[PDB]
């Protein structure tokens, strides 16, 4: 598997796995990494929704930054200041829970520019991204004010770009040859969108969460990579949750996109490559989910899980797994009263040994 | 290792690893699980500070709940209803980032009681935990209101119980024979505290984060299990961050508790079992930190990483590693406008087959 | 998922994962654990073929024990002396390379009984299981003789029970309620067999490796659990090994059982539960294979991977995943070969060991 | 950590982890990977002893290839044809258990040369490497004879280079400016050795298994990288095994090199970098072993676990961890043994396979 090795001391070419930080990105290539793929229950195997997109022009975007996804995003060996632009499909903790982590960790990790967040409005002020993010910064006001005494507060700003959720396939971002469009989703309440990324003849669709809708099939048409919610089966709902027959059946019709509905949508969409995500990707769930899609869609399919990567080139959309470090590292008025400062323990004795040795 | 197997068809007793959900807890026993141990930066290997405490009387506590920890907590096979009481040491993202996941996750996962949070105050209203939590709920208003359409709101609420950060060893909690005390830390700015749980002759101390202070040694004295911050070497600061000598030296004296200061501190306390946490616990970092602690302390010492467990009994404080599921599961006015509900797609034909088989 | 918790202090019943050593086995119950499932190349995610069978009467059997599988077997918290009976389908290293590790490791782990091995003959002495084990013990003569000096050598013996590979469903083991029968496979050359284990109304079938054959569908009929070979697609063969199309086609027709053939077989067999194994179980292989299978078979299916487990009860065959320790340890159950030339090289380390020795001796 | 990233679209330089297959090896550089580091009992976290050595002149070696290590070796994306030369310290299953897997595996993975094995003689013919490998090939005769019907048999040969175990720091190998030398160990019975590899101004020492001896401290002197056995404490022996106090004591003195002894040895050697291995590398074991060493040795020190790697340059010896695929694959670089009796048993599967077959053929 992978490219043929041509020398003892050389580099293995077109490696069968993606090692993050190890591969040059071509000027007509997109890299998409799933840094989170699993619904609202927390689990080490699948963080909540998060996508990192690297474009051959040097631009990088995050779409969704769900609870737990930062551990994956930090494993990519991308400097913080290259990852400042974040698009939110909607305000479920499982789609922006780890914004606080990117904001706080990313700042310690050496980001020098503000975060730029694009997110939907809701049906009223207090149901949109602008309200949400302003209250998140106040929530973490003790973190912000204590950090800023010692680090210039510029990287701690969040420039929110709130776009109308109601808009049908309109531009929300246009810069340096890159366009994002939003259209609505049907999910929990008014606000959630899907995004389409267009650049250099490539189209990547980030479906977010939704029950099936008439917009995604129309506006996602002929995507290189189409990502859509794809729910576990009703049988699995009963087995895993103790759900009645009634509630279990209702969930795959009104609340979530069934695997079979996902099939229908990708049959309509005709993408180069479809990606099902949101479900628990386990040895006893994945197969009946896959069979559901296959009733209705026959074309190229990935069943998303954490750290799956797609390379989009003119000739191919190639699925691989990313092999990254679990033991990840970053790659490159006082708020104290005299009362607290007075409580410092003397430790000059215990430290004098290591201390003298280090200063030569 | 472990106890002697006695039958072919039996159960291994006194197992050398802790399997969460597999062991009855004794009426005179405590269980502490590190659900996060590793600070500023995210990494799959170490979530941010979180501690689960199980008492033999049946009360369960969480002390800190940092970004990432929810995936560890959910691998314990504990129902949502039994984890409702959370204690924060401070308002750093890496000690309450996942409170939102516990909040939103537990509520979709059958929890029937609100969360209860105890955390300190700051030098002023916008620097304490009552401000923090109020603004977190506003930040997640879209999630709050959308969820409340389909699930009684009472679990969504968060009874906060702010207490003065300046107090020197004062009860902040007392129900069902359990007592928590707090006292100050010297960390980033005014507000951060350490806790001491006293129950049924047992004392467990959670140091949160701090530079070495005079209150910890005095109020921690004779704990069964004593947890305190312990940091990377100055040499490791220079190698991992390219910090110059001056800044590297000073971070181990002014800003954080050195390995050697950790030792001095635990010598004064003389606990049954000391725990060092907060450092990145890697094959090249951990070793020199242990040689630091052992310059000044010779009693029983754990170097925490995630899913490390302590059984506190009358006889012993015993460290094991927990071996828990990566593929974890939960164990047991509308906010839509007609503009959105008008976009629902017809999937009836796509879904007819599985529907018909599922009804028979 | 799993059973409802009904106390803060208590045990979570009927767990959604198997924690090895944590569950009582019922008298009318079988536990089968996959301790390897993977093709002829090594990888940490899949050891080479290995099955542990636990019967409710307290009998335990290893069927196949390929390279890598011992790390999985040793994670089950089963004492070495309970795992003394081993059945080999065939003499590929991926089916018995770890017998050496069970022999040596299991002994230091506290086996006190000799190992017992059942395996086919071949077309001549030197192609059979007796020859192979006999010469495996000679290969490890240095380990054996050095170990045996001061110790009872009884646990180092391997008693081989060789049986005629050509026999059509004949008994090869009959002890304490338990029957094993074997029948041929078609695979590399004469010798490889499949096994049926019959006990207390249950029938577990271990296919080993084969091209599709007329025996397996006859003698596996009605198995509670039927394990059979199932191969990567020809397309996967061309992607992963740059096979020309001609050879890739033939690999799935002549040498191995295809997913579609596997489907034809389990349709014919009609078990309570079919297991597919012996393929690399990856995010980009597994789906095409499940599809191939479902063309022809509609009944309960497991796609095996390392540490998958089935509970066979009267009422269900239940698949779970085992969650076991990676930092495993053995669990307890109930003429010198030195010259003076080598022993005169011992380094004086009294000084260096003084401090720890004194503390330890009180 | 790591080199400064200079470009959005470019490669992270001097990565803080080693991704096997992602780095050019310099002409005056050595890379050493631990592919097994673990005690005598099997576990997923730690294979039995195996070291992969890559030199900047293109030569590659394996020193030891204990049970389980092939999974780690196969994760390095090194073609089978570059990994044909194997050095064994001694004939414990934990130091050559996976020779069979490399032999069979690398032959299907496409090796086109014979394996070349260097190993020690014993006090008599049946205690040496030549006798061991001979009987290993007879053991796996069914695998060899069946494989040889469809693949050229040349790469199925193992050329054994047996060397005098008794020799004191003599050459066992000299080729292309690369030397290996051997000297005795004190371990189980006569036969075990340590190696030193000398090339282009560099010296790398592979200790094997030994109680403290007078030869390692003398011949390992001034090594760039010095590897030596280093055991778990007597307290840990008592806890993990329930050894009675006096047995636990003797194990750290007569049978195995204690942490303190290792310290004395490395204090005498003065290597650029020392490596302790063979102990179960756990949260409740590793720290007291490290303490023990630091009683007697203060220089640079690695506590080996699986997939740790050392880069050796003129400037430095750098420890990192290797991050490699669990889901590994190969990377590319006579009479039949069937009787008609077996071949007559083929199943008709023409119908089940017609659909995929027609589609695949265009
Ligand atoms: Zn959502
Ligand atoms: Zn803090
Ligand atoms: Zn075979
Ligand atoms: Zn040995």
């Amino acid at each position: 598997a992978g490219g043929k090795v041509t020398s003892s001391t050389g580099i293995a070419p077109k490696r069968y796995v993606y090692y993050p930080g190890s591969e040059e990105l071509g000027p007509d290539e997109i890299r998409v990494i799933a840094c989170g793929t699993g619904m609202p229950t927390a689990r080490r195997a699948q963080a909540a929704a998060a996508w990192v997109v690297e474009l051959g022009n040097g631009d990088k975007f995050i779409v969704d930054i769900g609870s737990g996804s930062m551990a994956n995003i930090q494993s990519l060996m991308i400097p913080a200041n290259y990852l400042t632009k974040i698009f939110l499909t909607h305000l479920h903790t499982d789609h922006w829970g780890d914004l606080v982590s990117m904001w706080a960790g990313g700042w310690t990790a050496g980001r020098t520019d503000p975060l730029e967040v694009w997110g939907p409005s809701g049906s009223r002020e207090d149901m949109g991204t602008k309200y949400a993010v302003e209250h998140m910064l106040k929530a973490y006001n003790w973190d912000y004010m204590t950090r800023a005494v010692t680090i210039n507060p510029r990287p701690g700003d969040i420039n929110v770009h709130e776009f109308d959720y109601r808009a049908l396939n309109e531009v929300v971002y246009q810069e340096n040859g890159v366009t994002f469009r939003s259209w609505p989703c049907i999910h929990a309440g008014d606000g959630p969108v899907s995004f389409a990324l267009e650049w250099n003849g490539y189209k990547v669709v980030f479906g977010g969460d939704t029950a099936p809708n008439i917009w995604y099939p129309e506006y996602a048409k002929g995507a290189d990579l189409a990502i859509h919610e794809c729910w576990m089966t009703s049988d699995q709902m009963m087995t895993k949750y103790n759900q009645p027959a009634q509630l279990a059946l209702r969930i795959n019709l009104d609340f979530h996109t069934s695997a079979q509905s996902f099939g229908q949508i990708m049959n309509m969409v005709q993408p180069r490559h479809a990606v099902a995500y949101a479900f628990f990707n386990d040895d006893d769930t994945r197969y009946d989910i896959y069979t559901g899609v296959r009733e209705n869609y026959a074309g190229p399919l990935s069943m998303a899980t954490d750290m799956m990567v797609w390379n989009i080139t003119r000739d191919a959309v190639t699925e691989r797994m990313a092999v990254s470090p679990d033991h990840a590292w970053d790659v490159a008025a006082s708020e104290y009263t005299q009362y607290i400062l007075d409580g410092r323990l003397n430790v000059d004795e215990a430290n004098a040994h290591w201390k003298q040795e280090f200063m030569g």
